[PDB]
């Protein structure tokens, strides 16, 4: 099935999805001089005080830091959506080296990681009704740069350990994901794809243009888990990105100038 490597990575994945090749897929680059600033974007309004993370998982593809959606706690809204998107589980991709690892890029520049904050669209009723339509999630993405350290990502890089291989979880309660955003909610935005399959459709991207830091010694940690399961040959988890995609019939937007 599929993954990251030589015979079932991005290359591959068309033969079992073929909306691989479709009209909005992502990543892409941000053509940051060609993205024009649209006076008409409200402002992004990230409420994350009620959040109520549940759990960590390595899902053998990267790790997910999961959320009770059940009820109107962690939403977005504003910017260029109508209507309220619920946080359901944020996510990273990364790079085996710092020179790579993000899935977009900035006038093709690649970051070493990106995380994705995944919501949906509450007028959908729940996830799996969301991923059937174009304007089912919303997901914010964040550039990771190394540097100084994030204090705010330390306590899902010191789980880790306990969720090394692939269908292992851990619970994770009391996770504040407030501490993963940069200081600026800048941000581009176009319509768009999940980054790994089943590529689906539904996704209206927010790309934060300020990166976070987080240091070397955190990243190195991501790069320790395993796409294998317990027992099997270790083959580590890192580059776990698609490269960029064509932007085909679409718009950038900027909210700033
Ligand atoms: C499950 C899932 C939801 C949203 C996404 O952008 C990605 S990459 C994966
Ligand atoms: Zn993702």
């Amino acid at each position: 099935h599929w993954g990251y490597g030589k015979h079932n990575g991005p290359e591959h994945w068309h033969k079992d999805f073929p909306i691989a090749k479709g009209e909005r897929q992502s990543p892409v680059d941000i053509d940051t001089h060609t993205a024009k600033y649209d006076p008409s974007l409200k402002p992004l309004s990230v409420s994350y005080d009620q959040a109520t993370s549940l759990r960590i998982l390595n899902n053998g593809h990267a790790f997910n830091v999961e959320f009770d959606d059940s009820q109107d706690k962690a939403v977005l809204k504003g910017g260029p959506l109508d209507g309220t998107y619920r946080l359901i589980q944020f996510h990273f991709h990364w790079g085996s080296l710092d020179g790579q690892g993000s899935e977009h890029t900035v006038d093709k520049k690649k970051y070493a990681a990106e995380l994705h904050l995944v919501h949906w669209n509450t007028k959908y009723g729940d996830f799996g009704k969301a991923v059937q339509q174009p304007d089912g999630l919303a997901v914010l993405g964040i550039f990771l740069k190394v540097g100084s350290a994030k204090p705010g990502l330390q306590k899902v890089v010191d789980v880790l350990d306990s969720i090394k291989t692939k269908g292992k979880s851990a619970d994770f309660t009391n996770f504040d994901p407030r501490g993963l955003l940069p200081e600026s909610l800048d941000y581009w935005t176009y319509p768009g794809s999940l980054t790994t399959p089943p590529l689906l459709e539904c996704v209206t991207w927010i790309v934060l243009k300020e990166p976070i830091s987080v240091s070397s010694e955190q990243v190195l940690k991501f790069r320790k888990l395993n796409f294998n399961g317990e027992g099997e040959p270790e083959e580590l988890m890192v580059d776990n990105w698609r490269p960029a995609q064509p932007l085909k019939n679409r718009q950038i937007k900027a909210s700033f100038k």
